[PDB]
């Protein structure tokens, strides 16, 4: 527990508080860890230090490194890190830092925050939690305070604590893994030399790091537990850590905690960072300050939202930092100042208003009684407040006067006699002034700080006695436009539905010459009816929420006829006296009801939109008393308080489906801002006045009174700012309002219009003093007169700059004219680039500067080409609004545009030709600007024309005919997987190889999905009417019987029965997503029940994209038979033909109905002609052309029985539909998203378990996700709060220039699944985010070679039942996942989803997968599978055979919404509920994100390991098990092995390590030569043979090259008929015939092996083998003796190929074969001779051997396959040997092969590279090398007998694999021991697994728990295997003899502390790698063969071998060399008690 870490035990709680208040009066003395330091230099470091390793630990794991769990918490979660790392250093500004108290602990200057936040984290081991917190904060805060800006740094403190600890804890873990590899390293060395010379010289050099308790520790369990141990260097260890005092058991217990505490920092440490980024620090400043202890009572603080409740903090903070007074005590000077203040109030009764003495009017009064000292910013600002207007007219003032006399000074050198100067600087000054501005704007905006107002938190909503009513002014001169404001009216509604407030409408019929013609009131009933509808749809607890107000039009005089007294202005005037009491009104009867009193009144309009909740906060900032007006009884003008509040109002991003060029230009910002709260205005912040718009929320008595006591008439469009000027109007720009712009510019000309004739229609109440006008209101008015004559300024100055002096240097005038216009907009860009003068050093932040800066300059480039004709317009307005009240008269294309402005080239031709002829020095610069002058109308109309956003895309129509195609060949799935069985539901997948199956299961998902795809199909013109509202009904009926818990579904269902899988658990992202679908449901089937008058003809297109697929199909034919081509090219001519007419009809636009006909009996036609074709043809492909000329006629009759509708009595289905409309509404709505909601946390839970009833323990935290559609819908519903929308995501990764977001596994079926249904703008960050996933999607492909598409689908992996299996996917750029970079799968429908952004790039993808095998019959197959792991052969790809439902619906939704220009975004987004929540979407993205942290990618996929052996005779043997569950059998490099059959073997084999010549064999003779040789490289091997083994997984494939004849040879184990096959394959490359013999040999036994063993004769003699009929097979059995053997009949097949017929040969006589006297090495039937005379029978040595001489061409290749059958009957290997008697049938077995081996290799959690491990291990375990055993004293001390039966071990068939375990945290490697275990016992190995524990009785019994619960999935009886051979033993429970009787009798010994399996058992090979290399290559010495013998006398019975040497006392027996006896002629020579016999010719027993 010491590491480096800050430890100081645990304190819990109830000890915090004590330990924090002792810290308060006497602290100090130390801290744990703690140093002196800076902090900046100190956070740096870490960051770099965490940076090293971060970088090191990815470099290396990934290279093949076992990784601490501790450096897991580094790797996987290093994000949460990186922002840790920031905060921190974004909190703390150098003069932040300076203002906190110091503490001085131990002479070192500490502030206090920072010491009281050391203990914190010291006592709690980094564990942050919000209780104790608060118990360390008030336990210190018991005698001393803490002040604000202290107690709100405390979470910044606590994080940079925290990332301290982690920096030295992960430096401190990496330093002991690189002393732990350099142990290993050292210590394999020193066993790598036998000698003792050279280890003490390497362990003196070793010996500088032996010190440190990391290094000694892997040595000592790596020389004491291993094979060849030491003896030298344990002692040498042993000595050095006995010296200093330190022995070695400390070492040893040392290393069992400090790892196990750094493994539990690190995850104390992330677990806090989390939480702390988590919980909200807003509920814990309230509750643990003492401040707010004085507030929260006897003063109304707790409830003035959170803002307010903040700036009344801050004045309160800086009241006390300047001034001799502290917090406590200002704040109980404030409370009392305010109680003395009297509250004088109506509501304010009780409490006080403590506001109107910290930033009321009465702080100035406090201020000074307090003495604070004001600030010089402070102080020039009061400055500047109190010299009113005149502090912004002043310095503007004084900029244009100074740029005045520069200018007259530098260009006062041409004539210009002192009369030229006054006329250009008065038209220069307009331009001077607008520069002024924009710059005094820039030294406000970055001086003072913006100004914001104080309102209340009406948490509950709008009260009484605050009741507001929205009033928008509306037109009736329209016919259908009534439903569009009456939606506008339901979206105004819901963006705060909570309150006392009301929705009215005013409205009138526009002007006209009569008072009323009585032709409207239809209009006015219908306009009623629909408004009672709608309260009536609307009204809970009887209040009528929505009211219709009408005026009746008053005569006045001409132009504006009768539109009663006054305009708009007049409307509110009229509303104002209505609302109060007033009956004598100018309104109707029946539409003049107002909610009697309402106290202020909010005006909107129609096409601005209302953001969530934004009226209550206006409402409450109005009716806060500080902002209540006065009004001044002296005179009417609203002297303190504010009348008017005037909210800031927000471009929108695109007008719905129209963005012009015109849009990109002349609004430069868009979108909402999040990040921002307030914005600075210099009028605001300095005169507290500014400027209405018409729009806003004011008081109605005060604005009533100061309007009807000052106007008295001549207002029509500049009123709004007259009220601003009599009331007090105030920017709140808080609040912002979302507005639209015209796209065109034809309306801006009307608005720009508009405005002059307002403003310019005022002059007298500027020219006169009289009246009533505020000091501002003048200047404001000014400031709008210049800003209107900009344009005819600069107009004039140019012209008579070249035309007055028409100089040579008129350029430098021209350009420092166009130099201004640049220049104004740039201060406003560069206002947001300064980083606060350098503070501080921030991330990777991007510049993104050219966008705005090309933008700024098109915006340039149109005024200065605009200029022209906006003065003319400008001129005739202010001449019009001149002559008026001073005379008191009282779609296009080019050509119109030309025609109907035609004043801008008119008028500069002629300035052109007038400044032209004089002078003649002007021309040059005359020409260009009028030239680009005159060509106006086409620049007007290129930026009026309606650009592609991203719906409109431009795909041509080739494109989109080949998108329809393809959805149309998709859409086959849902055509036929959809039976009215109790079903209406789409299953789940298909599957099609493993014959075909279709899935019975469910989800959400899938139906919604379907349903909206039905919508889609429905839309593209693939089915009639009917069919769509039959399919949508069935499928709404099935899901209204479906079960469901408070409206959510359980995820998977049955298909069949509608009942549940498993555990009923609801997904919240399932129930979201149908949810959204079924909103756009809804939607569609109230479009198409509001006129199903002409949405029924149809697109007649489906019938188009059917007969294209047709005519493709049509091409996929071989037509070449005998009648060639007749009938293939009379259908062609046909479908042409067809195709000809359908665009008849389709040119055709009245749509007769008998030309349906006409195509109805083509159809016929050619559907005949198909049939015809199919009857003589029965080719697979043909009927495909069948089943798609048979959908053509369904579509033809479709299209016939939609057009018969009656189209008269139409009530009965608008009925069905406005049912089912309802009821779709009603199931989305019943959806309850509130006990999902974790109110902790904030987020959503996973899912809920309705088992126990409790919510899941994750959450969804990013942006891009479907969690993004699920929350929108939840959002709008109204069942969670606006704050979970921006709590989660927005994570910014850079590629190439910009940065799109982030996401978990960044694949797109997640980025691009919400737009399915959600609409995405231009400016708004989502579709920004697509457009750069799309090109980093490209890229990934590009860089792989493979098509690009990577998403979720089911790669190319089966199982047990299989299925293909189903996984996550996505690229390594966008993904935060480790493993993302191994996998590289490819999903087809991922192009079709990427095809709304790029469709082009889209179809050319698909149409590179297309020739892959990637093209089903229902479309798309799932995917294609490139990992080379899951690649069989030498084939490139791997397709993956599955059809996924929900993968169609995105594919057909998704190329719906390419080919209809986003129909399914418009129906979802249709909905008012949606469309309220729509503006949340916006966002536009900030251009200041930071960056993260980041041939390879070829390289980094997966890759299969293939053991490749040079020289296997020379070197180390390695083995290779095949096995297929039943037959298992064995190959080492060199040949030798055996063969099993459920436990019995098949051929004798037995293990001898030198010898190794057993098992089945393939040898060669050349019939010419005579010399023989083997297929593999053991039992002959001849001169040259440059052989190579390449062990894999399946086969095992064996090289030879002999002399210019290659001979390769693949053995591999059948499947589902229990053999083996042997293919050999003979290559030629010299040009001649050789002439070879291949003979096999195999010797069959049938036994348990333990019998065979035994007794040799009986197994030899029980075995009958015969031939039969077609010899070229050979049976074998046992006779039966018993009736309990299972007979087990096994045979051999030749099984020929490549050539003709030839006899064969075959031989079961082992005495015949090798020769009574030879071995297998020089066997006698390769003689010269004696070829096999073919006895069979009951011989009594059995073998199999078939022989059949081939011949092999010169260049050609031939190939015999040998395969041995092992059966249970005899009447089964027929049904064997004729399946493999046939050709080939080595393909289509080398396929199953693969996939069962694949599969058995994923069933359990093995990786090729563990195969071969254990393949290693397995090597070990069968033959007797030893070279992982016990060392050589543990065991000559050990190895008894009699024991491990105490264990309960049967160690007789039992080579006893051992795992001691003494580690007790990583317990891992006892799951890789029992995999291994399980992966040997399915490949055919027999053997124990021990595992021995080796610790005392403190934690015994938790270990052998744990031990028996992990083990007992292989402890229970397994059939047939009889208890498995899985142990734990006990070393304390048994005694030390039989602890070393285990260890020494076990095989293979691993320590499980010291390496890792598959790291041991590999590094295992190599330290035992590395002379017997000259005896291998030298064969044998042939044979030897005597000249008989001499038959000598001397002998009684003289026979041809010996005879009785006389008297009969002997027996001579005489041979020469070589011969031998017929059989052993033996001698027992024996006694009582020892015995041996000995034979003729020489042998031995004992």
């Amino acid at each position: 527990d010491h590491n480096d870490s800050i430890r100081a035990s645990y304190m819990t709680i109830e000890e915090l508080h004590d330990a924090g208040a002792a810290l308060s009066r006497d602290g100090a003395d130390s801290l744990p860890g703690f140093m002196e330091f800076d902090f900046f230099e100190r956070h740096r470091e870490n960051e770099k230090e965490i940076l090293r390793v971060y970088r090191t630990t990815a470099v290396d794991a990934e290279n093949g490194a076992t990784i601490t769990p501790a450096a897991e918490w580094l790797l996987d979660n290093h994000y949460v890190i990186e922002e840790a790392i920031q905060e921190v250093r974004r909190d703390f500004p150098r003069k932040f830092y300076r203002q906190l108290p110091t503490m001085t602990v131990g002479g070192v200057t500490i502030p206090r925050v920072m010491a009281l936040g050391w203990l914190y984290v010291a006592h709690t081991h980094s564990t942050v939690s919000r209780e104790n917190m608060t118990a360390l904060v008030d336990g210190y805060q018991t005698s001393q305070t803490l002040q604000i800006g202290e107690l709100w740094a405390l979470p910044s403190i606590i994080r940079f604590v925290l990332i301290e600890n982690l920096r030295r804890i992960s430096i401190r873990v990496e330093r002991s893994r690189r002393m732990r590899q350099k142990a290993n390293e050292v210590v394999d060395e020193i066993i790598r030399l036998n000698d003792a010379e050279a280890s003490a010289a390497l362990l003196k050099q070793v010996d500088s790091l032996v010190d440190d308790p990391t290094f000694a520790t892997q040595f000592l369990y790596r020389l004491r537990n291993g094979s060849q141990t030491s003896g030298f260097a344990v002692a040498w260890l042993e000595e050095r850590l006995h010296a200093a005092g330190t022995d070695a058991e400390n070492v040893m217990m040392s290393e069992h905690n400090r790892l196990a505490s750094g493994n539990v920092t690190m995850g104390n440490i992330v677990k806090s960072l989390r939480e702390i980024d988590d919980t909200e620090w807003s509920v814990w400043f309230e509750e643990v300050s003492h401040i707010d202890k004085v507030l929260r009572e006897e003063t109304d603080y707790e409830i003035l939202d959170f803002g307010s409740r903040n700036t009344y903090r801050n004045t309160i903070e800086l009241l006390a930092r300047r001034s001799p007074r502290t917090e406590v005590e200002v704040a109980r000077a404030a409370v009392e100042m305010a109680r003395s203040d009297l509250p004088a109030g109506a509501d304010e009764n009780h409490r006080v208003n403590v506001g109107s003495v910290l930033v009321g009017q009465r702080r100035f009064e406090l201020e000074k009684a307090l003495g604070y000292r004001p600030l010089a910013s402070q102080h020039i600002v009061r400055s500047m407040r109190k010299f009113n207007w005149l502090a912004i007219a002043a310095p503007v003032l004084l900029i244009t006067a100074v740029a005045m006399l520069a200018v007259g000074w530098f260009l006062a050198k041409a004539g210009m006699p002192w009369y030229v100067v006054t006329a250009f600087l008065l038209m220069f000054a307009l331009p001077a002034s607008e520069g002024a501005t924009g710059l005094f704007n820039t030294l406000v905006t970055f001086f003072v700080k913006p100004f914001r107002l104080v309102g209340y938190e009406f948490k509950n909503g709008i009260p009484e006695d605050a009741r507001t009513l929205v009033a928008v002014p509306c037109m009736l001169t329209s016919r259908d436009s009534v439903d569009e404001m009456m939606r506008n009216i339901e979206v105004h509604y819901l963006a705060n539905p909570h309150g006392e407030i009301y929705f009215s409408l005013v409205s009138d019929w526009r002007d006209a010459p009569y008072e009323q013609s009585d032709e409207d009131l239809e209009i006015l009933d219908y306009a009623k009816r629909e408004l009672a509808a709608l309260n009536s749809r609307y009204a809970f607890d009887g209040k009528t929420r929505f009211y219709l107000l009408h005026r009746r039009r008053i005569y006045n005089s001409a132009e504006e006829c009768w539109m009663g007294w006054e305009r708009k202005r007049g409307k509110l005037h009229e509303l104002n006296m209505l609302l109060r009491g007033d009956k004598d009104t100018t309104f109707l009867g029946g539409s003049n009801i107002v909610p009697a009193d309402v106290k202020y009144v909010m005006t909107l309009d129609a096409d601005t939109r209302l953001m969530r909740d934004a009226v209550t906060k206006l409402v409450g900032k109005m009716h806060h008393p500080i902002n209540r007006p006065k009004i001044d009884p002296v005179s009417g003008r609203v002297v303190e308080g504010y009348g008017l509040l005037q909210p800031r109002v927000t471009p929108s991003l695109t007008t719905g489906k129209d963005a012009s060029v015109f849009q990109r230009v002349f609004s430069i910002n868009r979108g909402i801002d999040p990040y921002v709260f307030t914005v600075s205005d210099v009028y605001q912040d300095l005169t507290s006045e500014g400027t209405f718009t018409g729009k806003g929320l004011y008081d109605v008595d005060a604005f009533e009174a100061a309007l009807k006591g000052r106007i008295e008439e001549n207002s029509i469009l500049s009123h709004d700012l007259l009220e601003g000027s009599f009331a007090r109007c105030a920017l709140v720009t808080d609040v912002e309002l979302v507005e639209d712009f015209p796209t065109r510019y034809e309306v801006e000309v009307s608005r720009q219009h508009r405005w002059a004739r307002g403003d310019w229609q005022l002059l007298p109440f500027i020219i006169d003093r009289a009246r009533g006008v505020t000091a501002i209101g003048r200047w404001k008015m000014v400031d709008n007169l210049r800003r209107s004559l900009t344009p005819i300024a600069w107009f004039f100055a140019s012209i008579l700059g070249w035309y007055f002096m028409d100089p040579l240097g008129a350029l430098i005038w021209q350009i420092l004219l166009i130099f201004s216009l640049f220049v104004a907009p740039t201060l406003s860009l560069l206002s947001g680039l300064v980083p606060r003068s350098t503070d501080i050093v921030p991330q990777a932040h991007f510049f993104t500067i050219w966008s705005e800066i090309r933008a700024t300059n098109a915006q340039v480039a149109l005024r200065i080409v605009f200029i022209a004709d906006a003065a003319c317009m400008m001129t005739d307005a202010i001449v019009r609004s001149l002559y008026r009240l001073l005379v008191s008269h009282k779609q296009g294309s080019i050509v119109d545009y030309y025609r109907q402005m035609w004043h801008a080239p008119v008028v500069a031709m002629l300035g052109l030709l007038f400044a032209a002829l004089p002078g003649d020095n002007a021309f040059l610069i005359g020409i260009p600007f009028t030239l680009l002058w005159v060509l106006s109308p086409a620049v007007a109309w290129y930026v009026s024309q309606s650009a592609e956003t991203e719906d409109r895309l431009f795909v041509s129509e080739h494109v989109s005919f080949e998108l329809r195609k393809i959805a149309r060949r998709t859409w086959r799935y849902y055509e036929a997987f959809v039976t009215p069985q109790e079903n209406h539901l789409p299953p789940d997948n298909f599957q099609e190889t493993p014959e075909p199956i279709v899935a019975s299961r469910t989800s959400p998902t899938n139906i919604g999905v379907y349903l909206l795809s039905v919508i889609s199909a429905r839309q593209f013109g693939w089915i009639s009417f009917a069919d769509t509202l039959e399919r949508i009904e069935n499928t709404i009926q099935t899901v209204e019987k479906m079960e469901k818990h408070r409206g959510h579904l359980y995820n998977w269902y049955h298909t069949d029965t509608l009942q549940t899988l498993g555990p009923r658990y609801v997904s919240a992202v399932d129930s979201g997503n149908l949810a959204g679908h079924l909103i756009a449901v809804s939607s569609a089937c109230r479009d198409w029940a509001e006129a199903p008058s002409a949405h029924l003809q149809g697109n007649l297109d489906g019938i188009g994209d059917v007969a294209g697929i047709l005519r493709e199909t049509l091409k996929a034919l071989p037509d070449n038979r005998k009648t060639l081509r007749p009938l293939h090219r009379r259908l062609e001519e046909r479908i042409i033909g067809f195709s000809n007419a359908l665009a008849s009809v389709k040119r055709e636009h009245e749509f007769a109905s008998i030309r349906v006909i006409n195509l109805a009996v083509l159809a016929r036609d050619i559907q005949k002609l198909a049939t015809n074709v199919d009857h003589e043809v029965k080719s697979a492909q043909s009927a495909e052309v069948t089943r798609w000329a048979q959908l053509l006629v369904e579509s033809c009759e479709a299209h016939i029985s939609d057009s018969a509708i009656d189209l008269t009595n139409m009530e009965p289905l608008r009925q069905r539909l406005a049912s089912l409309r309802d009821r779709s509404r009603n199931l989305a709505f019943s959806m309850d998203f509130t006990f999902l909601y974790r109110k902790d946390r904030r987020l959503l839970s996973i899912g809920y378990r309705v088992e126990s009833k409790e919510l899941d323990e994750a959450c969804y935290d990013l942006l891009a996700s479907e969690c993004r559609l699920t929350s929108l819908f939840a959002i709008a519903k109204g069942d969670l709060p606006t704050e979970h929308w921006y709590r989660l995501g927005r994570q910014v990764v850079p590629i190439g220039a910009q940065g799109a977001l982030v996401s978990w596994s960044g694949s797109m079926f997640e980025y691009l699944m919400p737009p399915l249904v959600m609409q995405e703008r231009q400016g708004g960050i989502l579709n920004q985010t697509n457009n750069l996933i799309v090109k980093e999607q490209m890229n990934h492909g590009r860089r792989l070679g493979t098509p690009w598409g990577i998403s979720e689908a089911a790669f190319n992996a089966r199982d047990h039942n299989m299925n293909y299996q189903y996984t996550n996917f996505g690229v390594p750029t966008l993904g935060l996942k480790r493993g993302l970079g191994q996998n590289a799968v490819i999903a087809p429908y991922a192009s079709i989803l990427a095809s709304q952004y790029d469709p082009d790039g889209a179809l050319e993808n698909l149409d590179k997968l297309r020739k892959l095998g990637a093209l089903g019959q229902y479309g798309f197959h799932d995917a294609v599978d490139f990992t080379p792991t899951r690649v069989p052969d030498g084939k490139v790809c791997a397709v993956v055979y599955n059809y996924y439902a929900h993968h169609h619906g995105m594919s057909i939704a998704a190329v719906a919404n390419v080919a209809f220009d986003g129909v399914l975004r418009e129906l979802f987004h249709s909905d008012p509920v949606i469309e309220a929540a729509e503006l949340l979407l916006q966002e536009k993205a900030p251009r200041e994100v930071p960056v993260m942290s980041a041939g390879k990618e070829q390289a980094d996929l997966l890759r299969a390991e293939v053991r490749s052996i040079a020289d296997p005779a020379v070197r180390d043997r390695e083995v290779v098990f095949l096995s297929n569950g039943h037959y298992s059998t064995m190959l080492t490099s060199t040949g030798a092995g055996y063969s099993k059959w459920n436990g019995q073997a098949i051929s004798r084999w037995k293990a001898d390590p030198t010898d190794d010549r057993w098992g089945t064999f393939i040898f060669l003779r050349d019939t010419t030569n005579g010399q023989w040789w083997s297929a593999t490289a053991e039992p002959r091997v001849i001169e040259g043979e440059k052989t190579k083994t390449i062990f894999t997984d399946d086969k095992a494939e064996f090289h030879k090259t002999i002399g210019d004849l290659q001979s390769v040879v693949e053995c591999i184990v059948a499947t589902e008929h229990d053999a083996e096959g042997r293919r050999i394959t003979l290559l030629n490359v010299g040009s001649e015939d050789r002439y070879i013999e291949v003979t096999s040999y195999m010797e069959p036994v049938i036994a348990s092996e333990d019998d065979d063993n035994a007794h040799p004769l009986f197994s030899r003699m029980f075995v009958q083998t015969e031939i039969g009929r077609r010899g070229d097979v050979i049976r074998a059995w046992r006779n039966r003796r018993s009736q309990n053997e299972p007979g087990t009949v096994i045979a051999h097949l030749a099984a020929d190929n490549a050539g003709p017929s030839r006899p064969t040969e075959f031989e079961t006589d082992r005495a015949k074969f090798i020769g009574r006297g030879r071995s297998l090495r020089e066997a006698a039937a390769f003689d010269a001779g004696a070829t096999l005379s073919s006895s069979d029978g009951f011989t009594l040595d059995p073998i199999l051997s078939l022989r059949r001489t081939v011949r092999v061409p010169a260049g050609k290749k031939v190939s015999v396959i040998f395969w041995t059958i092992a059966a249970p009957s005899r009447e089964e290997v027929d049904k064997a040997i004729d399946r493999y008697r046939h050709p080939d049938a080595f393909a289509h077995e080398l396929v199953h092969a693969w996939t069962r081996t694949q599969v058995q290799m994923r069933h359990v959690g093995v990786t090729s590279q563990q195969a071969a491990a254990f393949q290693h291990l397995g090597r070990y375990l069968t033959y007797p090398d030893m070279h992982l055993r016990a060392d050589s004293e543990t065991l000559k001390t050990g190895l008894a007998s009699q024991r491990a039966l105490w264990p309960l071990a049967i160690s007789g068939d039992f080579p006893i694999f051992s795992l001691r375990i003494n580690d007790d945290m990583d317990m891992d490697i006892a799951r890789e021991a029992l995999s291994a275990h399980e992966y040997l016992r399915s490949r055919g190995v027999i053997f124990d697994l021990v595992i021995v524990n080796e610790r005392a009785a403190s934690y015994a019994q938790d270990m052998q728990h744990a031990l028996d619960h992990i083990s007992e999935t292989q402890r229970r009886i397994n059939p047939a295997d009889g208890r498995p051979h899985v142990f734990s033993v006990r070393r304390d429970l048994m005694d030390e003899e039989t602890w070393s009787a285990l260890l020494a009798a076990s095989r293979v010994v691993l320590h499980v502390r010291n390496g890792k399996i598959v790291d041991q058992i590999n590094r295992a090979v190599s330290l035992f790698a590395a002379s017997d290399a000259a005896q291998a290559r030298l064969p044998v010495p042939a044979f030897p063969v005597a000249e008989p013998v001499e038959d000598a006398g001397d002998l009684d019975f003289w026979n041809g071998f010996g005879g009785f040497a006389k008297n009969g006392q002997e027996y001579v027996v005489r041979l020469n060399g070589g011969q031998s006896t017929p059989h052993p002629w033996i001698n027992v020579i024996s006694n009582e008690n020892f015995g041996f016999h000995i034979s003729a010719e020489g042998a031995g027993f004992s």
